[PDB]
């Protein structure tokens, strides 16, 4: 409350690190249906069904330009991407494993790093 903080946590080297994070995620096997934004003209249903679209290259843009005010919210958009993948891949489809493993690997490297 007002002149009562808890101790001052370091984010100085938050950035840095979702960068990171991010080129992990980028440079992974997996990635190819993440790396750009859905081609809402080619891909029937995508514009209407979802209603946030997310993909890592609009992800590096944002942090890149400061557009993320803390690492929950970079960390909010990682996961809009996989969220929005099993709206609309069944599980059982490349796509559908992709992101699984990709939210898998995400998750893992996101704890290591932070908590």
């Amino acid at each position: 409350s007002m002149s009562v903080k808890k101790p001052k946590r370091d984010d100085s080297k938050d950035l840095a690190l979702c960068s990171m994070i991010l080129t992990e995620m980028e440079t992974h096997e997996d990635a190819w249906p993440f790396l750009l934004p859905v081609n809402l003209k080619l891909v029937p249903g995508y514009k209407k069904v979802i209603k946030k679209p997310m993909d890592f290259s609009t992800i590096r843009e944002k942090l890149s330009s400061g557009q993320y005010p803390n690492l929950e919210t970079f960390a909010l958009d990682v996961r809009l991407v996989f969220d929005n993948c099993e709206t609309f891949n069944e599980d059982d489809s490349d796509i559908g494993r992709a992101g699984h493993n990709m939210r898998k690997y995400f998750e893992k490297k996101w704890t290591d790093t932070f908590k």
